[PDB]
């Protein structure tokens, strides 16, 4: 009642006079729905810093953990999930003052390190608070630096930054992969003007000339070849979907992809590139030259048997190569869904589809003397097709590729289904109307089908049971047909260029990133070292004088101001 | 000008690609010349325009796959039609028709 | 440090103590990455108008050309072509009161007229430092 209620005093008077004070001032909740709550959460909740004083000076447990199905993050049943701590609890309800008085107090002191049951740390806790939203990032990031250097004040020694949870993740790693921009890049763009605490900066000002300042990034997290789980790795594949595009836009990300582009991405890519056709080329020379007459195994004696067996060696060794590469890339990356196929799960399936294929086929070639001929064809299609994939270099070839796959996938099946309908009505309406077979079926629709392309002879009016129907019915077909053609049409001429011509951009960025960094794991350990973004540069002494020597990335700007 | 070199090539290639993939995959599963690659390409090109003549089915292998093959040529060229369509009449027109005014007054300039 | 160090009367001091203070005063950058460029730019460039004045009083060369692979256009290798030429530099920089004082000074006076080796006076300097930019 406004802020006070009188009866606090004399229960605690009661509380240490019955000798049970302890058992009392700290009463976890026992119901599933508020289990671990006690009465110190209830005070820092409801912002009483007299209250809270009051109740931690007579022992209340400051690290109690409030782990109740209502104190659950929101996709596991779960209305508000803070970190599940009573300093957490003040610092994601954006309470400095009581977090000052929870960190420094004569009594009891909680300290920063201390991780909740999944391990999540304070730091952990506000950023899975935090929301892209501007009115939360004020409070999220001050009190993140807040926090920040009061532990660095406290404890030289220790890094919060540092302190990993069950999950593996730091602040900035576990930031990565929800989705939290405002404090992602807060503390990528951090730096520290005292000197006090300056080493744990992530941008430093290298040099100045007048209107140049050249300032360097740290990427000891953002790049760590394949040693500590970059953050970079993180969020080009575990992020969400929805916000990569604006997280992979973050000053020292951009130019350390195209970094790594020109670095090693594009003679790789295009070595790629050449060696995929120049193995086309050969797949399509050995298909061609194979004889159709004989049941194989041929014998190769000739010179010609030879290049013959050559090729059908090198093509299998493509396709198992192809297998390899694509079941370990499945088996390593998460399955995708929506939204994410049409950036690079789409071309995973083709390519084990032509693997497969191929296998099959190799299969039924070591018997099947008709059987094997089926699946070159289609060995060959699918992978002229897979071909398109490597248009994502090209950033002009990358967008088409976009839009052909779009269009055959999103409203292709539409129209398709919409038409088939079309068809079996109107073919059920006109065979039954005959008066006479099951086969005639098959001929009706292929006859429609070339009558919708203009080859179709209107020879059958003669034989119609009814000829006044018959004629009206294809009249409408083709009006509907038409009809329907034009929906495609329109569909695809304003809602795909509202939408997909300016997604097209964004989903090309993420392809390349993705190609970038699939290209860089490809290599060894020793060789991705090698090709290391950044320099090696000594930022300052440490707390005990040592140098840093963080691999740092410098980018320099121009400034009048 | 913008039509004729910066889509036109790229269809180009694209529409070139999808023909060897599929001549390859076609001419290779008949079981008899070098020279049939020409007529199966005019006859191929002539069955998108809607001038070319299905009777070779009869002399196909294997008839049901050719089928299959023909109508995937003639959905895919359709849909690339409709991308080359959509690319030209979406993006083009959101960046050339500013910049066609732009690069005639240019033109006019250095050719006063 | 905070505007002021005070060794540098102390080292003119010396300067002329020991006799060849005009070898000292302007000594030039040797490394072909900074060669050229004299005490005298960076004192105009740190923005120290008294530490020019005291530096040019001495005998400080207004005329020195800084044309080290550093101070060349962004095009050909380089960070900052400011005119390579201390009024050149003093102009690039949005510095209205050094470039006064060097136009005008009882000890040495900078002409606008002289040219740089690539030919650039002030002006083409002014020229080439500008962006479209606003500010
Ligand atoms: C000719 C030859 C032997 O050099 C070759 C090798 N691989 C393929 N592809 C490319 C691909 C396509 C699907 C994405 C994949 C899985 C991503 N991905 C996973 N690891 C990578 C390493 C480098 C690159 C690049 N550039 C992409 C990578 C790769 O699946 C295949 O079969 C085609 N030809």
């Amino acid at each position: 009642s406004n802020g006070r209620n009188d009866t606090i005093p004399v229960l605690l008077d009661i509380a240490e006079r019955t000798g049970n004070m302890r058992e009392f001032i700290n009463s976890p909740f026992r119901d599933i729905y508020y289990r671990g709550q006690t009465a110190l959460h209830i005070a820092i909740e409801r912002r009483c810093k007299h209250y809270v004083e009051l109740l931690v000076a007579q022992g209340a447990d400051v690290h109690a953990q409030a782990r109740g199905r209502f104190f659950q993050p929101k996709d596991e049943g779960g209305y508000f999930y803070f970190g599940e701590l009573p300093l957490s609890l003040a610092a994601c309800t954006n309470q400095p003052h009581i977090v000052n008085y929870l960190t420094e107090n004569p009594h009891k002191k909680a300290d920063m390190r201390r991780q909740d049951s999944r391990g999540n740390t304070v730091l952990h806790a506000l950023v899975a608070i935090a929301d892209n939203t501007r009115e939360n990032t004020k409070f999220v990031t001050k009190m993140y630096d807040l926090l920040l250097l009061k532990c660095a004040r406290l404890f030289p020694d220790s890094n919060l930054e540092a302190v990993l949870n069950n999950d593996g993740l730091s602040p900035l790693m576990m930031a990565a992969k929800t989705g939290k921009i405002g404090i992602f890049q807060h503390i990528i763009r951090r730096e520290v003007t005292d000197e006090d605490t300056r080493h744990l900066s992530r941008k430093f000002k290298d040099w100045a000339y007048g209107p140049v300042y050249s300032s360097l990034y740290d990427l000891s997290s953002l790049d760590t070849c394949g040693e500590e789980a970059s953050v970079l790795e993180i969020l080009v594949y575990n992020s969400k979907i929805e916000n990569r595009h604006e997280m992979l836009a973050v000053e020292p990300i951009n130019e350390l992809l195209r970094d790594k582009w020109r670095k090693f991405g594009a003679v790789s890519f295009y070595i790629n590139v050449v060696s995929y056709l120049c193995a086309m080329v050969i797949f399509t020379l050995t298909a061609y030259y194979q004889p159709l007459e004989g049941t194989p195994p041929y014998p190769y004696r000739t010179t010609v048997d030879y290049l013959r067996l050559a090729g059908e060696v090198i093509t299998l060794f493509t396709g198992v190569l192809f297998f390899f590469t694509n079941i370990k890339d499945l088996f390593m990356k998460k399955c995708p869904g929506v939204n994410s196929l049409f950036i690079d799960g789409s071309f995973q399936l083709l390519y084990f589809i032509y693997s497969v294929l191929v296998i099959v086929s190799a299969a039924l070639y070591l018997a099947g003397i008709e059987a094997y001929l089926a699946v070159m064809v289609f060995a060959l299609v699918l992978g002229w097709m897979n071909a398109l994939y490597f248009t994502r270099g090209l950033k002009l070839t990358g967008t088409y590729s976009i839009m052909i796959q779009k269009i055959l996938f999103k409203d292709l099946f539409r129209f398709l289904l919409v038409y088939l309908l079309f068809m079996i009505g109107y073919a059920s309406a006109l065979v039954s109307l005959l008066n006479p077979d099951s086969e005639t079926f098959s001929t009706f629709l292929l006859d429609l089908f070339k009558l919708t392309i203009g080859m179709g002879d209107l020879e059958m009016l003669s034989s119609t049971k009814y000829p006044v129907v018959f004629i009206i019915l294809l009249v409408t077909y083709i009006i509907l047909t038409f009809v329907l053609l034009l929906n495609m049409l329109i569909a695809l001429m304003g809602e795909t260029v509202g939408q997909v011509s300016k997604e097209s951009k964004h989903i090309w960025k993420l392809q390349w990133a993705t190609t970038i960094l699939d290209i860089e794991r490809s290599f060894p350990v020793f060789l991705r070292k090698a090709f290391r973004s950044g320099e090696m540069v000594t930022v300052g002494k440490s707390s005990d004088g040592t140098p840093d020597r963080r691999w740092c990335f410098r980018v320099d700007e121009v400034n009048w101001s």
